[PDB]
């Protein structure tokens, strides 16, 4: 039993192992499946550096009814680890964002420790913006984005995007601000 | 009962609290000397709990962990330090300082991506003012490889130009000029 020896909990398997490793733990581990599903296990999954594992395990848990609306003790939604780690699989990250939104997760909440929009990292992605459009559409279709709120150091989300090389994101943010009539 | 969570000190060091780690180390089954001789410090630097990362790292450093350790791919302790260090800039800076003082090599790339080992710090959300001490530690070292194309085709210099970190960029340009570095 490779995975059963390597991982003591489903949480560990979810963050470090393959989809197959995670399955071994979910089924054969000592923890109660129902307790696992009600936990913030998806937060651990999203931190898996393995894109294929991250996606397959995420979809498995979501389909089994894992908690989508959970928050860390600091108030952080699933969107944060999704966007922090999702740069190498835009198709997968987009799909997961779509599903989180459909299932009621809140993308408007800030990441409190730094007072930043939860998707700030997507503007760091090394992928052509043409590829980012589906994800951009998902995000800007949500009411309540906090684009003009100063972060812990006095920088708003708009100000940040202005200084990246992301003209499409910039245009869409300006459009969002004009649509909703947002002010500084 | 940390052993219900972690079977090894390694697992505790990476996933658990300092207290969990201490229970595995002291009251676990593995031999302390074998653990101290392992590259467990590398695993600690991956711990998402910054309080635990700091406390456990200092514990191992003080007991003589090998600061010059290398993974099979030739990776130094600086890689997990910087990859995971953006939520605690103070502790990240302190650990970098200690690693340099104890002789770790900050010039080695992360070979699989051909990136400089501190590449991720330029993605940190903190204001550059808070990063000056770390920058000063890094740019005072001989032999930084700032003009090597990573697997995405970006040198360290080109990367810092993307989402602007103006202080890092100036300091890089200064460093390139100082050591007359070329592509």
């Amino acid at each position: 039993s490779n995975a059963m020896s390597e991982y003591r909990t489903v949480s560990a398997a979810a963050m470090l192992g393959t989809y197959e490793d995670f399955l071994e733990l979910f089924e054969k581990g000592y923890e109660d499946k129902e307790s696992v599903l009600k936990s913030n296990i998806l937060y651990d999954v999203l931190r898996n550096n393995n894109d294929e594992a991250r996606y397959k395990i995420s979809m498995f848990l979501i389909n089994k009814g894992a908690d989508i609306k959970s928050r860390t003790k600091e108030g952080t939604t699933l969107f944060f680890p999704l966007f922090q780690g999702g740069g190498n699989d835009i198709t997968g990250t987009t799909e997961l964002c779509k599903i989180f939104l459909e299932k009621g997760a809140d993308i408007t909440a800030l990441y409190k420790p730094y007072k930043i929009v939860v998707f700030k990292n997507i503007f760091n992605y090394f992928v052509d913006e043409n590829e980012m459009i589906p994800l951009y559409k998902l995000i800007f279709s949500q009411s309540g984005l906090q684009l003009l709120i100063k972060d812990k150091w006095g920088l708003t989300a708009l100000e940040f995007v202005k200084r990246c090389q992301k003209p499409i994101a910039l245009k869409m943010m300006e459009d969002y601000i004009k649509k909703y009539n947002l002010k500084e």
